[PDB]
């Protein structure tokens, strides 16, 4: 029974590609809830929105709302069912919608931020669409860099000092922190791994956390340990640098390292312990990364909430290499790494 | 009588190829003058010219400098003589100077400023090329890339400290607009459209909106209808952000979007009823990214002028669609949209 | 026994590919240090060693750890060999490690630096890597954009504030400077010329420019003309815009100008009398940008290195001509320009 919900549920596809419209629209909905964390799961996804809830019910009404309506507006732009149907459509949206009520300085339940969100999720496809027309001649796909863009024009937009829906200010750092390295607390540091993992979607609840690491684990068990080892990468990156504890700790060090580890671990690269040990180099990078890129969005007043990650993995996945156990997964075989691993091991013997 | 001004004016460029060359190149400065608009017609530009002489005319000879100094350039480095003939090589010079006297904050005619213009100018045809050679094989034109690319290059390297050729302060919004919404005007909103249509050049005169509307008429009605629905759906996303009436009021959210409804209703996509959709949908897309640029570049102290227009057309293009009905025109078939559509049509029932 | 070691030395490589491997890798770090300059030189890397001794021991230190950590990192990352022994895997991070001294707010001989730079150098290949598969197929090198982006992600996550590895503090200009043109030395003028061309490695010194000019020589007088004229056409620019006197003495204006004259005198281009005097013209380009984007980046916090030589050159290589006599070069047949126009009149014959 427990196989039935493991991997990318194609079983369940297959059922519900004979049952009424809703039904499936509700997969593709959930299914885009997953996509988030390069997951096709539908269980997965409701396992997500569970974490959401948790963390908060109007970050997850938001998200939802977001989802739905980029699924809606590509099935009417008429773009590929077969992404549509894969969730492909939905979890830049779902982003957009739960990172537009993280950063509202407005208040929980401001229900006329509902029009900017589904504004700004009409123009997910767009973007999905495009970018994709422009990286799939490279094989290369796009991670996150449609909400990305969408949440950067938004924040733009609206700002601080907007009179119907003012953003959260982001401010540069003025004065060189005073950092107590003897107040440093090995369980806080171990909570800011699974609150790594949940500030991929904004929430800072090590129980919201708990809920997407184990989402995750339901689909594919070597990307929640990707997912895991991204996270306490970004830990000890953040230390390196000397970032002030309570950053670390909220876990704003460890979400883009987490996804480029995912990623890179076995998703779009096969995994072999070469693969594994460059997830590692990437997950790194991308922590560095994520740092210079928030020091320099906060002099727009912008936050860089995951174009480290799109950037970083973007260039770890162009970069060629001459060694055959590092193998660049083709975009119309990447299922998850377990799946990827089999294939690259047939591809390797013939 | 009236045909004979009517669209491209093919009939006058057949009898101008066997003129002397000094009456040729009058209208290809003429034809990159109206070009800002996607006009290819020297009569369009003679009425653009007397608009800008009607609001500034230090701005009009700054304007037909910079486009004298970008043709004579473009044949020096050896460039495509059909594409000269066309004004391509001309228009974003003219944008070039237009607004470097508008960014100026030296008075008008400060003769210096003549100087940094040509200057300016003859690296225009350079970016037309480039730009060009890497747009032309995803079959994209280059909108206004090189006019964009310049000013910024200008803008920064001068600023507003220059003891030479000083710029005009550009400062970030740093407290909340006081918006009397018992003050908004009807007779101003309306004025908004040509104003919006005017800025297009950097032009606040109404009258000056008005000539370019009554020149963009000339070639093309369909033109003429996208430029003012363009500005009204600038008008409209400013209200919906809460923007001072004063930008509403002055085009400064018009402009963009008047530009993008031109370019997506009829001129780079065949016009049907989808496509007159999507362009006012690329419209309102275009004046929020254009609010959201605004903000962004404020912080570096320069102006997104016509940057939000450019990326969003390009973003709206390189969208693919599963839709018949959204077509996008061949990069070698693009005249205007009167004859675009019976270039579709004819397609369709082949 | 002079041409010996003119050019490329192709005659050193033949004999040392049947030597012991760590003489190789000495020829690799040697041939690494001069490529920043566009040389493949071992003895104009020792010249530019002795320079940057000459200068500051410890950032000739610093840049020569960066070269061999990039050097090992491309050997395990299985590289290409060929591009190994030539030096083009260990220049970037030549320039990052001395920059990163450069730029450096803790003194010299801190040595826990080290640990950044050969952090920030083992990202360098992996850039040199991705932007190369990106590049290659527009026939375009990769000339400094792995160091640029390496620079600027290290400064970006560290800044001024950073309690280990503080950086200098960017400030952008807030007050028009008070320049007294009755000060201008000719002298001073003079010798801005060599520190310009030394400020190519972040170096002041004009004897560090002058063994640079020296070294430079030694492969190729062109290139050394033109290094020359391009740091005079900085110089002229600067002048142009009332740049401080200070600054134009410093050579901050006319290292990109040196190094775009350079590649686009004879190196990437054939040499003709037109690609002279478009390389001057790109030279005083890239003096304009870089002033641009000096003042940019200065609003987020960061220098504009080399991004101003970077994108200029990329600007002029990607714009075509329909003239004969403005030849691009392959990119498998640039050597240095004597070689190069021997190739080109070759090809034009036939």
């Amino acid at each position: 029974a427990l196989g039935y919900v493991t991997g990318d549920m194609k079983e369940l596809a297959n059922q519900l590609k004979d049952k009424p419209v809703v039904l499936q629209f509700i997969d593709w909905i959930l299914r885009g809830i997953s996509q988030v964390v390069f997951v096709n799961n539908p269980v997965s996804g409701i396992l997500i929105l569970v974490g959401l809830l948790v963390q908060n019910p109007w970050w997850a009404l938001t998200g939802w709302l977001g989802t739905v309506v980029s699924t809606l507006m590509a099935l009417l732009l008429s773009q590929d069912r077969s992404l549509i149907a894969s969730g492909l459509y939905g979890y830049n949206a779902t982003l957009v919608g739960v990172l537009m009520a993280v950063f509202s300085d407005k208040g929980d339940y401001f229900w006329w931020l509902l029009l900017p969100v589904c504004a700004m999720s009409m123009t997910c496809p767009i973007f999905s669409s495009a970018l994709n027309s422009v990286l799939s001649k490279w094989d290369l796909p796009v991670f996150t860099l449609p909400f990305n863009m969408a949440l950067s024009m938004y924040l733009s937009a609206t700002g601080h000092y907007n009179p119907f829906f003012p953003a959260k200010l982001v401010i540069p750092i003025t004065t060189a922190p005073n950092i107590s390295w003897s107040d440093l607390s090995a369980l806080e540091l171990l909570k800011s791994i699974p609150v790594g993992v949940g500030q991929i979607y904004g929430c800072d609840n090590p129980w919201t956390g708990g809920i997407f690491l184990g989402d995750i684990l339901l689909s594919s068990p070597l990307m929640c340990l990707h997912a895991a080892i991204g996270s306490l990468l970004g830990i000890a990156a953040g230390l390196s640098l000397s970032a002030p504890f309570e950053n670390i700790y909220f876990g704003l060090w460890g979400f883009n390292s987490s996804l480029a580890c995912i990623a890179m671990g076995g998703m779009f690269m096969a995994l072999t312990w070469q693969t594994h040990l460059l997830a590692l180099g990437c997950a790194l990078f991308t922590a560095y990364l994520g740092v210079g890129m928030a020091n320099f969005m906060a002099e727009v007043g912008l936050p860089a909430c995951t174009w480290p990650f799109c950037l970083a993995t973007l260039l770890f996945l162009i970069m060629t290499t001459k060694n055959s156990n590092i193998y660049k997964m083709p975009l119309s075989k990447v299922t998850y790494p377990e799946e990827n691993r089999i294939f690259y091991l047939q591809a390797k013997k013939r």
